[PDB]
């Protein structure tokens, strides 16, 4: 999660903060 913070580790592929969820289309944890 990227509660404050941005996600810095699944963003790398694409999974953008989503609601401080990464998320790439479907999510990838953190």
């Amino acid at each position: 999660s990227c509660v404050y913070i941005p996600c810095t580790v699944t963003a790398l592929l694409g999974c953008s903060c989503s609601n401080r969820v990464c998320y790439n289309g479907i999510p990838c944890a953190e």
